[PDB]
Order: C-alpha cells, then sequence, then structure tokens
C-alpha cells in the first residue's frame, strides 16, 4: 500500500530525536528530549524529505531537503525558528 | 527499474556500518564491524525505512522508523534485542 | 507528482554537507563548506542513495549505498577519490 517517508536525526546521548514525515506532499515533525513524543514547529511541503544535523556546543543545528518535482528547498533550524537556507541545486 | 530503499548509520572506531533495505515490504539489515559485510537481526515490515544511532559511552542505541501507510513503527536497539519503541506519529 | 530522492550528512562544526540527490537513475552531489554550494565529483547510477560519514580527526570518510533493482553499491570516500566499497545485499 502507499506510505509515507521519513528521514531521521539524532543529538546527544538523552537522546534528542527528530523524525520527518512525508505524506502526500506535506512534511512534518515529531519530537523526543526524553519525555515522550511531540509534534514539532516544522511544516513544510514536500514529497521527499532527508536531514541532517550537528551540534556547535550544546546548541543543534538542523538541515531538513524537502524536494518536490527536481526542487530541492532546505530548512534550517538554528535556535531561533525555521529559515529557508541557500541551498540550490540545478536538477 | 523498480528499485530497493536503503538507510545507513555508522558508529565508532571500528566504524561499525549498519545497512537497512526495504524491499517489498520487509526490511533486513546488513552489517559492517571491519571485518566483512554479514546479515544482521533485523526483520521486520515495512515499505520506507530511515534510521538514526547515537553512542551513550561505548553502548549503540539504533532506532529504525519503519513505515507502511501512514504507520511509522520505531525499532529500538539497545544491545539486547530488537524492542518496539514508543513512537508515534499523532497523540 | 513524480519527485527526486535525496540522502543528506554532515560533519565538524563549519560544517559541511553533502546532499546526494537519485533523480532519473542517476545521482549527484551537492557540497557546502562554509562558502557556497558548489557541485561534489561524485556521479553513479542510482534510483536511491543513502549516505553515513565519520570523521578521523579533520579527515571524513563517507559512504554511499546507490541502489538500482536489488543491487545496492556501496561508494567510498577516503580523502583520495571516490572507490567502491565491499558491501553487498546477500553472501
Ligand atoms: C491494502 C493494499 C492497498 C490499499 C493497496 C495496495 C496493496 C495493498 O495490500 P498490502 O497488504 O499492502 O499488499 C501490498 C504490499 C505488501 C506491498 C509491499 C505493495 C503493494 C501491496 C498491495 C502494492 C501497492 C499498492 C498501492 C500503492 C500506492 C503502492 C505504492 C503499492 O506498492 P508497494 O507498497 O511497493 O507494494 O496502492 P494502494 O495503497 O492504493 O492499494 C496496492
Ligand atoms: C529494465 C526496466 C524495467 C524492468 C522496468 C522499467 C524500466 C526498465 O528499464 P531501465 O533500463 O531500468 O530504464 C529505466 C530507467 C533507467 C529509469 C530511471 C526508470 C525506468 C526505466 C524503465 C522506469 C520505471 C519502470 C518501473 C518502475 C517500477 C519504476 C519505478 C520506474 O521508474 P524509474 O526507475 O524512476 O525510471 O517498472 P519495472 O521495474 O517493472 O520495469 C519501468
Ligand atoms: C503536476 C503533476 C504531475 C505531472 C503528475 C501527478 C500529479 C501532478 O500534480 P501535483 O500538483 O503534483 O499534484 C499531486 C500531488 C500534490 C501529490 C502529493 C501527488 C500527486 C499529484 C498529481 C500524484 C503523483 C503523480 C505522479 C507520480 C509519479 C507520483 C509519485 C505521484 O504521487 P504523489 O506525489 O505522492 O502524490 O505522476 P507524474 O509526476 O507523472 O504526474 C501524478
Ligand atoms: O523543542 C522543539 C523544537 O523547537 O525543537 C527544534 C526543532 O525540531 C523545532 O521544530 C521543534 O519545535
Ligand atoms: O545559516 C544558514 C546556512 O548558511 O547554513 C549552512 C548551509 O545550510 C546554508 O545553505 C544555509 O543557508
Ligand atoms: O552484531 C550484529 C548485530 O547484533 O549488531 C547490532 C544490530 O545491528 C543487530 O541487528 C545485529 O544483529
Ligand atoms: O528505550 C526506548 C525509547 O524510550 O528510546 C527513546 C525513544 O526512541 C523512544 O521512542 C523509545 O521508546
Ligand atoms: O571538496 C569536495 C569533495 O572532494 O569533498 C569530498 C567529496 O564530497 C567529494 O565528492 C567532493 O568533490
Ligand atoms: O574499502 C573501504 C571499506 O573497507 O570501508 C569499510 C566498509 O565501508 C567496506 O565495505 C569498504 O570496502
Ligand atoms: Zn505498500
Ligand atoms: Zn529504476
Ligand atoms: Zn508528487
Amino acid at each position: 500500500m502507499k506510505s509515507v517517508q521519513t528521514a531521521a536525526t539524532s543529538w546527544g546521548t538523552v537522546p534528542s530525536i527528530r523524525v520527518y514525515t512525508a505524506n502526500n506532499g506535506k512534511i512534518t515533525e515529531r519530537c523526543w528530549d526524553g519525555k515522550g513524543w511531540y509534534t514539532g514547529a516544522f511544516n513544510e511541503p514536500g514529497d521527499n524529505v532527508s536531514v541532517t544535523s550537528w551540534l556547535v556546543g550544546s546548541a543543534i543545528h538542523i538541515r531538513v531537503y524537502a524536494s518536490t518535482g527536481t526542487t530541492t528547498t532546505e530548512w534550517c533550524w538554528d535556535g531561533n525558528g525555521w529559515t529557508k537556507g541557500a541551498y540550490t541545486a540545478t536538477n
């Protein structure tokens, strides 16, 4: 049957986990920080999703790559809300 | 042509790598621990797969997200067998 | 609509980022090292891609898993060009 597509990242030792789900063209986010799953602020269009993150000290930085057709849009979390990133590709 | 879908994670100083393949609704696992590839114990249903892992000291923790329909099931490896995680996509 | 499929990895604190895109049977690579996106050296066939990476000091080691059909080919970056890895899906 048709199935959603996911991408996952984690950081630290607790850990913090973020799982992105692409469902019928919309990506949403589920979060774990040690006390139960909850819904994240990320909501962007996309059929397909990948993610990577890195720590600067204790500060997390997340990059989500959301693709519709041949266009991939990068979204960035740097502690102060999601912003559109500079990524481009000539697909 | 129709193609399988993979997810990969790695850790530590060997390094240890784990590659999950979703093929026709079934997910399986191939492992590298420095001495050749071999088949892992993970076998769970799923059309799509993502994975993340983290170390706590020397202990690996792996989380594999297996999706069928709109249901994503989280599978947990924490040193002693695969168990179903608490992940849900809604509350 | 049909959409491309991506995978992403990053390392260090700058950070460096690599984003792999599978598009109509071909996987290509875009790169960030703090100073703008550019096209990387990776070009290999595949309908689906996953990736994992690890540092050895400042030196990055990347493993890209490229799938066509039921055949997943591992590509290896160890500082000196992309080479085919030992991964096989069965014994
Ligand atoms: C309950 C059910 C529904 C509502 C279906 C389908 C199936 C189905 O039975 P199920 O027990 O899941 O057996 C299947 C299993 C185990 C796999 C692995 C299948 C399919 C089926 C067959 C084929 C299938 C179907 C699809 C879609 C969109 C895809 C992508 C799709 O390919 P994919 O998931 O790779 O391969 O259509 P749709 O979801 O409307 O209908 C057809
Ligand atoms: C040998 C072979 C088989 C057995 C096929 C197909 C093709 C095929 O020739 P190939 O040399 O691979 O040329 C193609 C290439 C290079 C690409 C990139 C293609 C397709 C083909 C055509 C289209 C195609 C086909 C599919 C399926 C399920 C998909 C998803 C699919 O899309 P996708 O992989 O994005 O695009 O059907 P199926 O596997 O039954 O049959 C049809
Ligand atoms: C412009 C356009 C083209 C050229 C299409 C399709 C659609 C389409 O309109 P759009 O505004 O994108 O509305 C859709 C939206 C928003 C979603 C979420 C859709 C589809 C469509 C419909 C269905 C669809 C279509 C496909 C393919 C290959 C897939 C995988 C596919 O599933 P998926 O992306 O999950 O679901 O065929 P193809 O790209 O040839 O044709 C059909
Ligand atoms: O604390 C939750 C949160 O702020 O964590 C960082 C990002 O995952 C956000 O989308 C998410 O809402
Ligand atoms: O601060 C945001 C940014 O500079 O972070 C590094 C890369 O993800 C860039 O594409 C992105 O615009
Ligand atoms: O040594 C192999 C193994 O035990 O490693 C941890 C997990 O990847 C398991 O599924 C796998 O069988
Ligand atoms: O020990 C298992 C568990 O608590 O680990 C952290 C998260 O992956 C949870 O969903 C999961 O149930
Ligand atoms: O400096 C760019 C580069 O060498 O970085 C390592 C790999 O990502 C290569 O494919 C890529 O061309
Ligand atoms: O050649 C490099 C290599 O040994 O690195 C470890 C694994 O990725 C192997 O499959 C691969 O062949
Ligand atoms: Zn299915
Ligand atoms: Zn194909
Ligand atoms: Zn679409």
